[PDB]
């Protein structure tokens, strides 16, 4: 098969009221999978809000969304849901639901965004990941570097190293191309590289063509919270 994440549609909704979104899982074994959601504002971060078991209905959540965001699951159905309570314009965003496994502890598969507007119209300290530059305008065909600084080591107990790329083109969710360092997911081409170690990190991409442009965050997963680089917009001159 093919796996899918289908979330429901844009939501316009007043101050004060609930909104609860949902994302139906398919292609997949829907218990088998933490879930995770993350916000984005429209400005460009990705900020995670919480994880669900779906198997026995655990959550964890970053301590910014505890009591405000809550998550469950309906496994009859496959879908997981999303509520948000006591809406305000600062919760106008597209919120993203992502499929986590467990031997990348990356977000492999991603629903397609719900775009949420309020509005009472008619119609130890988290790890930083610093991203650098945070815009590399380039010509096609030229090589392209980007770094990701950790505020402190992203090895694991484990040994392994949870840091991870994603791409997000123009008007897509983010995509997952690199996991672990320097890992390309399936599908991605051999252009994209990623290396380092400890705090310090890179992503090559050896010939700028059209289909990578869009914005990279990298991302860390070693420690809880989980958090984002701020985004690089690889764009042409
Ligand atoms: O760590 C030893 C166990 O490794 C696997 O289970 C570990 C985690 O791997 C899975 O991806 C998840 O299902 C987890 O819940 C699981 O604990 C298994 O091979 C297990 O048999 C080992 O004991
Ligand atoms: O060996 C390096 C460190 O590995 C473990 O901590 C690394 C990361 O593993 C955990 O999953 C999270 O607690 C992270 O916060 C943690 O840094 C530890 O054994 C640590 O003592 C080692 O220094």
């Amino acid at each position: 098969m093919e796996i899918q994440l289908q979330q429901s549609g844009p939501e316009l909704v007043k101050p004060g009221a609930s909104v609860k979104i949902s994302c139906k899982a398919s292609g997949y074994s829907f218990t088998d999978y933490i879930m995770l959601w993350v916000k984005q504002s429209h400005g460009k971060s990705l900020e995670w809000i919480g994880n669900i078991n779906p198997y026995y209905g655990s959550t964890s959540y970053n301590l910014k969304f505890k009591g405000k965001a809550t998550l469950t699951v309906d496994k009859s159905s496959s879908t997981a849901y999303m509520q948000l309570n006591s809406l305000t314009s600062e919760d106008s965003a597209v919120y993203y639901c992502a499929r986590k496994n467990y031997y990348g502890s990356s977000l492999d598969y991603w629903g397609q965004g719900t775009t949420l507007t309020v509005s009472s119209a008619k119609t130890g300290s988290d790890v930083v990941m610093t991203q650098t530059p945070f815009s590399l305008p380039v010509s096609l065909g030229d090589q392209a570097s980007i770094s990701c600084r950790s505020s402190q080591s992203l090895v694991h107990s484990n040994g392994n190293t949870y840091l991870h790329w994603y791409l997000q083109k123009p008007g897509q969710s983010p995509k997952l191309l690199i996991y672990k360092v320097s890992n390309r997911f399936s599908g991605v081409p051999d252009r994209f590289s990623g290396s380092g170690s400890g705090t310090d990190f890179t992503l090559k991409i050896s010939r700028v063509e059209a289909e990578d442009l869009g914005v990279y965050f990298c991302s860390q997963s070693t420690h809880v919270p989980y958090t984002f680089g701020g985004g690089t917009k690889l764009e042409i001159k």
